[PDB]
This record gives C-alpha cells, sequence and structure tokens, in this order.
C-alpha cells in the first residue's frame, strides 16, 4: 500500500504557524465591509492554526491559558523531524482513507519510528513551502505530536478528519461529547495541515454548540472568516467545480450541526447521533 | 485477552500511595529521616491507578503544564468512572510491546465494552473482592482521552509489573525528561504506585539529584513519601519476587553511576552510556 510522500509541513526554523487566531482577534469594519455579529466570541475558549514546527508550539505555548488542549484534526500521518512538522501525503492528502484516530496513531508511530535519527532522510517541498527541491535531514530524533505536546504540558486530543472534507458523523459524535466532558476553565486550539478548512469547520462547530441558538448562522460563518480562517461558504467562480461542489457537502453539514445546536444547546439533551436518528 | 479487573471503583477519589515530593518525611525513633536535599524541587508526584473522579481532584492541586505519565504496559482504561484493566497472569500484560502497540490494543478493547451491557469485572480481594461487579452500559475511553479532557498532559511508557524499566524506555524517558521546559510537572501513576511509580520518582530524584545526594538516601527518602521501599526484600517468602526486586535494584545503581556521570541526562544518553 502507498503510505505518501514524506513531505515537510513546517520547517523547524519557523516560529508562529500560519493562520494562527484566537476568539479574541480583532474584527474590524471597513467602509464596503461589515463587521458580523460579535455575540459570544470572546468567550468560546477556543484558538486555530495551521500545523506548528515544535518552535511554533513552544512559542504559542506561552500565550496559552492553563489546561490548554491542542486538537490535532490530522487525518494523514504527521509528526516531527527534529524541529520539523512532517508528514506522509497521498494524493489530495487523503492518508488513512477512512481511519479512526487509534489507527492512524499507530500507521502514524510507525513510520516516524523508522525515520528516527536516520541519517538522508528526504523529505519532499511542495512550491508554496519553499521547495520543488528537497531537503535531506538527519540523523534527527522523531516524535509524534501527541508527545511534543506532552513534553510542554499541554493536552492532546486526536481527531481523524479528511482534508478537503467534513468530518465523519462519528468524529462528530466524539467530539460533541469530548466538548460536553470538558470542565468550564480548558481551552481548545484546533489545528489541520493549513489552518484553513478542517480548523475553521471545527472552530465553527465550538461556536455553534455555544452561540446557535442566539447568533444567525451566516454570522457565525462570517466571523470565523473574519478572525482569521478559511470561508466556508465561498465558491470559484467556476475554475473548480469539484472543490466547490466538496465544500458544498461541508456546508450542508454545517447547516444540519447549526440546527442541531439550536436543538440541542451545548450538545444535550440528544447527542449528534441520537438527533440524527430522531 | 486478559482478565477483565477493577483497578478503582468509579465512587473512588484520592487514590491509594498519593504523594508529591512535597510530602511530610517525618522522624520516628527508631527510623531516622534520610536527606532532604533537592527534594522538593523536584516537581513530581506519584499514585496508583485513579478513577476519573480521582483525576478530576487531583487537578485541583497539578500546577500549570502538569503531565500525566502512565507506565502500564498492560491495557487498561475507563468504564464510566471506573478504572478497569485486562490482567495477564502476575500482570503481563502486553508482554515486551511499546507504548504505541498497547496504544492501538487497548483502543479496541475499550471499544468492545463500550456502551455494552452485562459487563462482567473481576474484583480482587484488596479491591472490595471477590466478588465480581457487572456494569454497562457505560462509556469507555482511554486514559489518554481523560486527560486531554481536563487539559492535563500525557505520556505512555510500557513498564511492566513488578520489573525495571526496559533499557528503550528508560532512553525514552531520559530523553523526555531533557524535552522538558523547566515549569512542566510530572505525575506517575502505574497500578498500585508502588514498584514502577517509586521507579520512576527514583529516576527523576537521580537525574537531578545523583551527583550529590547518596544513593541509599534518594532510595529511602521516595519510600518514606510514601512510595514502596525498593531496597526491601521478603523474609524468604518471595524469592521470585526478591530476585525480580533485586535486579531492579541494580539497574538503579546502574542509572544512579550513570547520572553522576551525565547530570540530568548530559552529555550522553542511557543508550551511549550503556555503549560506553
Amino acid at each position: 500500500p502507498d503510505v505518501g510522500v514524506l513531505t515537510l509541513d513546517a520547517p523547524a526554523a519557523s516560529a508562529l504557524p500560519h493562520r494562527f487566531r484566537t476568539c479574541f482577534f480583532p474584527l474590524t469594519a471597513s467602509d464596503g465591509a461589515a463587521v458580523p455579529s460579535r455575540e459570544g466570541l470572546n468567550g468560546l475558549r477556543v484558538s486555530g492554526s495551521s500545523q506548528f514546527s515544535l518552535a511554533g508550539l513552544a512559542l504559542m505555548r506561552e500565550q496559552f491559558p492553563p489546561r490548554a488542549v491542542i486538537v490535532d484534526l490530522r487525518r494523514e500521518s504527521h509528526g516531527f523531524l527534529g524541529g520539523n512538522a512532517v508528514s506522509w501525503r497521498l494524493p489530495d492528502n487523503q492518508g488513512n482513507p477512512g481511519r479512526d484516530a487509534a489507527f492512524v496513531a499507530e500507521a502514524e508511530a510507525a513510520l516516524l519510528a523508522a525515520i528516527d535519527e536516520r541519517p538522508d532522510i528526504v523529505v519532499a517541498r511542495e512550491a508554496r513551502r519553499g521547495g520543488p527541491t528537497p531537503l535531506t535531514l538527519g540523523p534527527l530524533p522523531a516524535v509524534s505530536e501527541a508527545q511534543a505536546a506532552a513534553s510542554l504540558g499541554l493536552g492532546y486530543l486526536r481527531l481523524a478528519v479528511s482534508d478537503h472534507t467534513r468530518p465523519d458523523d462519528a468524529v462528530v459524535e466524539r467530539f460533541v461529547r469530548f466538548s460536553r466532558s470538558l470542565p468550564p476553565d480548558v481551552w481548545l486550539h484546533f489545528h489541520c495541515r493549513g489552518g484553513a478548512g478542517r480548523t475553521t469547520t471545527f472552530m465553527t462547530l465550538v461556536d455553534m454548540l455555544r452561540n446557535a441558538p442566539s447568533v444567525a448562522f451566516e454570522d457565525i460563518i462570517a466571523r470565523q472568516k473574519a478572525l482569521g480562517g478559511s470561508d466556508l461558504a465561498k465558491t470559484s467562480d467556476g475554475s473548480a467545480p469539484g472543490r466547490d461542489a466538496l465544500a458544498r457537502q461541508r456546508l450542508e453539514f454545517l447547516r444540519r450541526f447549526y440546527e442541531y445546536a439550536r436543538a440541542n444547546p451545548g450538545g444535550a439533551p440528544l447527542g449528534w447521533t441520537a438527533w440524527l436518528a430522531g
């Protein structure tokens, strides 16, 4: 089976990851662009980013509140080689297709163990990340993000979400139950590879779980973009019907979730699965 | 697979053998207090296996940036608030396997009891037995997820009960220790809070204090804090267990020597030092 091209997500020298934002980040009105509703946004105890280097994680920790949790949304196998964030990229970044976080953790641990402290590990670089010339790295220590988070005293939760896709119903169920289990002081920092579709989706889910009964759907979508996320409602001008007709299923899900969070504020009395069955 | 056994009932609060490096030692008439030098500043605590309520209680007094360090090689997790595990003979579950493998095998076992009725769970005499419990349907979660739900760090290191840690586990732990910022607190636990928890609290002690504190005082103070006596043996009633305890002591003195030569785990790692 194809395990993917070992690819660079973030060089070790990178600091704050791209698309980093917290729910306290500014939304500023422009002449021809009004600010969406701010109601309930600041109190969400949530932030997000793209994939960070180890140094980027240590920098972010300087501003994380107590009892912060890194929520890793990547279904693809990934980790760190030295300070570098690296991943195994299948076509369209569909690593570990359909597999849950428990499988992903072991598969990725096996791949990281194979590059741990080996010289001459060749790491592909996308054109957008300083390529196309690959990097040759090693011998460097290879660690999972779970270990990186633990080494900083940070919580860590893995949820397997395929890039460019909505979360599976089983992941949404697990996340709602996780959200309900949290004491009031726990902060969630979401990340994926790019900090766009997946991170923005889950920050939106957190937003809806608190604010769906009192804030309009389009304002929640709009403000997660304005904070620094991606636009979950945007489409191309027709240049990419597939990519456009893929955000479609995700937007349908987000409205299905918005309705659920209005019927079950905070995820209660019914969970996601039950509500769907009803 | 192992016998599904209870580690801690959901109703249990503070786990047994809970202690921090700030806990009192205290002098008795016929039992002197060992050296306290370097003990309070170790940023370490330990306990036996906790329930979910017990973890939440302990979190009330954990410092910022605390890590649960789970030393259990055996598969285990939570059924509702109850801590449960799958016990092999003498608790030798997942023999020779590393943390990554244990987590996946463990995940499948927990999934098999998640929200399922009529789960029979054995209870040892020292844990409310011999009569078992029947539980379910209750949610099953890993300790990794329980820690995350509280905003606590989590590290799994696979150590066999009643045994010393393998060299690969020691190497991983020393590298982990060196990677820590100064403010990170470690809370170790195993099943009973005795042998394995006390061994790793001792390793943390040695990594900071081996150059300045006598080997026997480190062993003695980890016992006096609330840990087990790593120097103890039976009166002849348990020669097999005594053999393991001595070999564990051989390793601890071998580690003590490593930590005087490489304070804090530097310049040489454990495997590197062994190779020389």
